[PDB]
């Protein structure tokens, strides 16, 4: 019982647009705006 998600939150979105990330969920202030697939879960 220890660990289970990554340990550097941070979604796809930020990753390619190289944008900041305040990590409010499900998506980002970002994502929200734009209508986008915040997924900050790669695999
Ligand atoms: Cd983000
Ligand atoms: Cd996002």
């Amino acid at each position: 019982m220890k660990l289970l998600s990554s340990i550097e939150q941070a979604c796809d979105i930020c990753r390619l647009k190289k944008l900041k990330c305040s990590k409010e969920k499900p998506k980002c202030a970002k994502c929200l705006k734009n209508n986008w697939e915040c997924r900050y879960s790669p695999k």
